């Protein structure tokens, strides 16, 4: 029913789907790790995506299950729970009543298709690892978005498998459409590109259009694509504004990932990157330079352009930073 | 023997290429490359063992594919000839170090590596396995950069084996940049921004220009390739006859794919409903001569000459094309 299995409960916990701080880490365990499925077919489900495209619900199944067993069991921070957790999370942003009515069946589709590709086949290491240490995959790629080409790359490859192809039944011009859309989406997710996103989006908000209702009027695919971009990369980087406890648990996380990265940069005498050396950490202190430097900037913007619907989300990212702040040794 | 007659030219604009690839035994891209780095002193200033430069480039040139009609090893070794006189023009005297000289030189000879004769937008259309790998982005030169690299990791084959990490990095980046810069879809806005660049630039007493930043010294090399990439009308008539002759074999192979699969054939891939001296017209007018007028803009007056053999070839392709 769920999609998986087994002794459920799992019904219970999975009718926060449409709220902020959905407890995706007891999503985790109550579906025997499996997360992306369970939550991607229920908001497929909701959003009735697979009657809308012709979807069968076995292929749908089978795509998402190839998919989520090319997230890393053993990374720590970028696997399959992370993916479930952004999926949700864009998933509750694309229902803000700010955008109602403003997408199409097929732009919600993207957003949420790429949000569940976004990190696929992630080695737990950053670009610039893969980069330093000449890695095939900066060598395909030019240096350039190592990970989130990659990322599409097998997003994309992964629909060939048997009875996979979930847009079997898109129009060429829908799919060549949603690809497109896909693919602007996880390229922005880079946090390389991150400035250059936010200052566009403060471009965005200066000049934005809303009817009386406070519903946002965008003109074309630039206005929309540009929502889509900053509205997945929030949802990327949305841990701090989640409810303590799941926060608390992200951050236990990705510091446990950086660490493994910081001992291969040790045992390889390379310089270890900022963050990632569990034997000079200040993890408090690196949470709320985090907030004071990128999500905070970014969510404030994110709150702006959909005011007032994101003013809790902001809120609780204010007592979160003071969460931290205080737990500095 | 006659070869080595014929790479006399070499510093020269209209060196016959095809004369070369025939003569050295269809490896004109090693010869070229190899004269060129001897000419510029570049063993010894990066420490690049003889056998290490021959044998990368043979490689390298084995990677061309011999069936494909434009894009093969003839062409590798025109716009590495090409860029390296264009390298040496007056206005650019002493500006370029010598290790964004190697970069622009190894950008040219390995810029269209494994081509395999169809266009990024084939590809595309055509759901390839390269277009899956590239996400539809420069596709080809994407790849052209990865093989390229990937080659001098063959046994003996790595010439920067000698320079600093620090250079190596460098020149990685440079080299990037500037095979990046030859995909047509980005050739409006290079061009856009090359000629804000001529608008407003600075010139020493001596007349050379002054390039103070990475910004506008890969600009300038980015150009630079590109407008060697894009320089078979510039050439005597002879040689830019028979460069229009690959390349509509080459184009019409494409359209002849597309036909078969149903698709619409490509402008100017339809063997049966394409003039040739039209292409060229629109080719010249539309593309070739605003970027070479451009270029010889930010260089006046030193590409005046090559800028009249492409005005002069333009009044040749339009003679033969009734017109009111
Ligand atoms: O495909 C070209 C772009 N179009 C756009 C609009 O004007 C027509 C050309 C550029 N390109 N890209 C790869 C190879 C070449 C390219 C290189 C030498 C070419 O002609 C001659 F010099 F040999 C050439 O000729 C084109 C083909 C028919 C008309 C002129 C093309
Ligand atoms: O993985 C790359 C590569 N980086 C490049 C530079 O050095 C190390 C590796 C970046 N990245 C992707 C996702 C996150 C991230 C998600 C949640 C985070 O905190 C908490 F919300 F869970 C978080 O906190 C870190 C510690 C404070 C600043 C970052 C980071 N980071
Ligand atoms: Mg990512
Ligand atoms: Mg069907
Ligand atoms: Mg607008
Ligand atoms: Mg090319
Ligand atoms: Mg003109
Ligand atoms: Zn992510
Ligand atoms: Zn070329």
């Amino acid at each position: 029913g769920v999609k998986t299995e087994q002794e459920d409960v799992l019904a219970k916990e999975l009718e926060d789907v449409n709220k902020w701080g959905l407890h995706v880490f007891r999503i985790a365990e109550l579906s025997g790790n499996r997360p992306l499925t369970v939550i991607m077919h229920t908001i497929f489900q909701e959003r009735d995506l697979l009657k809308t495209f012709k979807i069968p619900v076995d292929t749908l199944i089978t795509y998402l299950m190839t998919l989520e067993d090319h997230y890393h069991a053993d990374v720590a921070y970028h696997n399959n729970i992370h993916a479930a957790d952004v999926v949700q999370s864009t998933h509750v942003l694309l229902s803000t009543p700010a955008l109602e009515a403003v997408f199409t069946d097929l732009e919600i589709l993207a957003a949420i298709f790429a949000s569940a590709i976004h990190d696929v086949d992630h080695p737990g290491v950053s670009n610039q690892f893969l980069i330093n240490t000449n890695s095939e995959l900066a060598l395909m790629y030019n240096d350039s978005s190592v990970l989130e080409n990659h990322h599409l790359a097998v997003g994309f490859k992964l629909l060939q498998e048997e009875n996979c192809d979930i847009f079997q039944n898109l129009t060429k011009k829908q799919r060549q459409s949603l690809r497109k859309m896909v693919i602007d989406i996880v390229l922005a997710t880079d946090m390389s590109k991150h400035m250059n996103l936010l200052a566009d989006l403060k471009t965005m908000v200066e000049t934005k259009k809303v009817t009386s209702s406070g519903v946002l009027l965008l003109d074309n695919y630039s206005d929309r694509i540009q929502v889509l971009q900053n509205m997945v990369h929030c949802a990327d980087l949305s841990n701090p504004t989640k409810p303590l406890q799941l926060y608390r648990q992200w951050t236990d996380r990705i510091m446990e990932e950086f660490f493994r990265q910081g001992d291969r940069e040790r045992e390889r005498g390379m310089e270890i990157s900022p963050m990632c050396d569990k034997h000079n950490a200040s993890v408090e202190k690196s949470q709320v330079g985090f907030i004071d430097y990128i999500v905070h900037p970014l969510w404030e913007t994110w709150a702006d352009l959909v005011h007032p619907d994101a003013q809790d989300i902001l809120d609780t990212l204010e007592d979160n930073r003071e969460w931290y702040q205080s737990t500095i040794p």
